[PDB]
């Protein structure tokens, strides 16, 4: 159980993902730059896409949320919910 890629790391989450980023009554997407997994726990780099990555949003993998259709289906419902007239 090893990827071709490299050594598998311990973190979860690996450099050049896609995941998702929430702060509020609905999903955003991101992206991780790089991870720290030289420890555990630890922080991850994390940018808004579309936006300037200056702003360097660090944040622990508490508020990290893993990309898949599921999560991408409550963003949908919630996207949905959030229509109105």
């Amino acid at each position: 159980m090893n990827y071709s890629t490299g050594t598998d790391a311990n973190t979860l989450f690996v450099d050049g993902e896609r995941v998702l980023c929430f702060h509020g009554p609905l999903i955003y997407e991101a992206k991780v730059l790089k991870t720290k997994p030289d420890a555990t726990p630890v922080e991850y780099y994390i940018h808004y896409a579309g936006w300037s990555k200056n702003w360097d949003e660090w944040v622990p993998e508490n508020r990290v949320l893993k990309y898949n259709d599921d999560n991408v289906k409550r963003r949908q419902e919630l996207a949905r919910q959030c229509g109105e007239r």
